[PDB]
């Protein structure tokens, strides 16, 4: 390991060509700053991701200051190449198997909520939309569908993708399901239904 | 890696035999609780360490919560047996040389100061007293005295120790000097003053 402070109230921990980054804390908190050589690595970092998470820097794609996405809640512009984040929709997905107006009504409603947002939407609320719709989610060690998140398994930043589409960068398979009809028993015993986290969100 | 939101505004990550913690960040910020196989752990470490350093948490010994002693500015009692952290006068082996009167003249005026505290005296507050003593401290190869810092390169806080003497749990030899009456000029050219850096600690 090794850590710097980089400014405007955190700091950044690095590791291998890994490196992640976190809060300050208080005036006691004091370390060497950043060796300039990382000065960039720094300001790319923070600005783009969240604190906590480890990323491999290299296996991402940067682009002017002021005129990218972040992955930051607060933080409207970034320096990421938006062909490269989640667009915060790819829920939809389960919802396929819906009439058109429906998935359309769906959609409607969460931006009716906030979740047209770029993280997508809860969990909860993705569980309990479904729910009403006779749809039901089950961890179907062999399904079309890969749950993943991003960068460390217990982050709240998920999303989810066929199994043969190509994985967004830093993220990272965490399992698999299938969509179905909630109409009739489990089938078995060895299943299971998929309850979203609470806290979790897919985008 | 692998990383728990564990209550009062800090997370821990974990990873190896070795956990560091962090605060949290804002109220998105929103992990897995901790495994409650390490809620110990987690109390343990917030309790008595200060955040983003780093710890083989077998290497340390804990006592029981409020009876014993913290790392932390913060807190006054923490788990730590006293024998095992630094009392922060460490600084002192410094002023071996002077005579008594002289050395304890400038213990007092240490605690004139703030710095007799647990986390000893600045750095610039060392090297200007001591250059005021006629001493001077150098950088040397080959010297008696051990420079440590805690767990991270680049934390403030350090120590120091003989180069004989058992290294304090998470401290970790940086480098070695020597120290010398500042009277006559430097021998060779090798050689360099030892600047304490700023911001740095030793007690």
């Amino acid at each position: 390991a090794d850590v710097y402070d980089i400014g405007r109230g955190a700091v950044m921990y690095v590791a291998g060509g890994k490196v992640s980054w976190a809060p300050r804390g208080g005036n006691e908190v004091k370390f060497e700053p950043v060796p300039k050589e990382l000065k960039l690595v720094a300001n790319r970092l923070h600005t783009s991701f969240p604190p906590h998470h480890v990323v491999d820097m290299s296996k991402f794609t940067f682009i002017t200051p002021g005129s990218g996405v972040s992955m930051r809640v607060e933080y409207q512009y970034g320096c990421l190449p938006a062909d490269t984040v989640p667009e915060g929709n790819c829920w939809w997905r389960l919802l396929d198997s819906l009439p058109p107006e429906v998935q359309y009504k769906e959609i409607r409603h969460a931006n009716q909520f906030g979740y047209q947002t770029k993280h997508g939407v809860p969990g909860k609320y993705l569980q309990r939309r479904l729910q009403v719709n006779g749809l039901r989610a089950v961890t179907d060690t062999h399904g079309p569908i890969v749950i993943q998140y991003f960068s460390v398994k217990e982050s709240w930043i998920r999303h989810l993708k066929l199994v043969e589409e190509p994985s967004l960068p830093g993220f990272e398979d965490l399992l698999r399901i299938r969509v179905e009809p909630n109409t009739s028993p489990l089938a078995g015993k060895d299943e299971k239904i998929f309850r979203f986290g609470s806290h979790k969100w897919y985008g």
